C-alpha cells in the first residue's frame, strides 16, 4: 500500500507513535517518507547483506527474520514479510522497540540525515488528526 501523508500520520497516531519516546508525529512521518516513500512494500538490500523492510525500513540484521541474514537476530519476533503488510501494526510495534534501544531515532540514518532538527511539523500540515 502507498499511504498518503495524512493517512499515514493518522495510522501512526492511532498506533501510539505520536510522542513515543518523545518523538512527535512529524518525526515518524518524515522518517517514513525518506525510508519508504510511504510504501509498505518497500524492500532494500543493505551492504552488509541484511535487508530493510516496509514503511520504516526495518532491518533483518537485528529486528525481523528473513532467513537470509547470517548471524542476525529477530528481536521483534516477526517474519520480515509481516513488515510489508497494508496494516502497519507490526512495523509500528517493531519501531517502538527500535527507538527504545538507546539511540532514539538515530537508529534510522535517513531520519538523522534528513529529518533531525528540521521543521518536522510540516509533515502533518493540513491533516485532520
Ligand atoms: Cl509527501
Ligand atoms: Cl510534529
Ligand atoms: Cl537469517
Ligand atoms: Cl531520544
Ligand atoms: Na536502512
Ligand atoms: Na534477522
Ligand atoms: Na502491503
Amino acid at each position: 500500500k502507498v499511504f498518503g501523508r495524512c493517512e499515514l500520520a493518522a495510522a501512526m497516531k492511532r498506533h501510539g507513535l505520536d510522542n513515543y519516546r518523545g518523538y512527535s508525529l512529524g518525526n515518524w512521518v518524515c522518517a517514513a517518507k525518506f525510508e519508504s516513500n510511504f510504501n509498505t512494500q518497500a524492500t532494500n538490500r543493505n551492504t552488509d547483506g541484511s535487508t530493510d523492510y516496509g514503511i520504516l525500513q526495518i532491518n533483518s540484521r537485528w529486528w525481523c527474520n528473513d532467513g537470509r541474514t547470517p548471524g542476525s537476530r529477530n528481536l521483534c519476533n516477526i517474519p520480515c514479510s509481516a513488515l510489508l503488510s497494508s496494516d502497519i501494526t507490526a512495523s509500528v510495534n517493531c519501531a517502538k522497540k527500535i527507538v527504545s534501544d538507546g539511540n532514539g531515532m538515530n537508529a534510522w540514518v535517513a531520519w538523522r540525515n534528513r529529518c533531525k532538527g528540521t521543521d518536522v511539523q510540516a509533515w502533518i500540515r493540513g491533516c485532520r488528526l
